[PDB]
């Protein structure tokens, strides 16, 4: 019916976020070698999760698992300063996929419990979110392990959908 695509580098906290929603079992599928998909199905909504960044294995086939995406959730480890530039590049490629041009964008600046984590303002500038045109976006500072911030960010995505 409608899909929410939640993607980001490995260890960003996406699986942690799926489990905190308590909207259904997390199911892992491996449609092809090197492509692990995690899926939660709640009513008419499908939450679809996989890791981006690095080799981008089976990238040309991602379109056939993108379909009917109404909102993108980009999750970043705010403490991972080593890979923030990689997260920016991976986000930009998602923002250029034709099947996702109309999808809303929620950004979770995750792991705000860590002492040296970049704040949402810094994450906003590092991701280049203000260069996004004609697409509504929103960024929330979160701690997925406590759940802090997830409701406020998903409140924006849900009310705007
Ligand atoms: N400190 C901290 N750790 C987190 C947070 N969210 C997730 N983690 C940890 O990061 C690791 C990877 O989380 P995971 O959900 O598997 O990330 P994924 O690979 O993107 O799905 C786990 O050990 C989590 O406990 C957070 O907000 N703060």
């Amino acid at each position: 019916e409608m899909r929410i695509l939640m993607v980001g580098l490995d260890a960003a906290g996406k699986t942690t976020i799926l489990y905190k929603l308590k909207l259904g079992e997390i199911v892992t599928t491996i449609p092809t070698i090197g492509f692990n998909v995690e899926t939660v199905e709640y009513k008419n909504i499908s939450f679809t999760v996989w890791d981006v960044g690095g080799q981008d294995k089976i990238r040309p086939l991602w379109r056939y698992y993108f379909q009917n995406t109404q909102g993108i959730i980009f999750v970043v480890d705010s403490n991972d300063r080593d890979r923030i530039a990689e997260a920016r590049e991976e986000l930009q490629q998602m923002l250029n996929e034709d099947e996702l041009r109309d999808a809303l964008l929620l950004v979770f600046a995750n792991k705000q419990d860590l002492p040296n984590a970049m704040n949402a303002a810094e994450i906003t500038e590092k991701l280049g979110l203000h260069s996004i045109r004609q697409r509504p976006w929103y960024i929330q500072a979160t701690c997925a392990t406590t759940g802090d911030g997830l409701y406020e960010g998903l409140e924006w995505l849900s009310t705007n959908l």
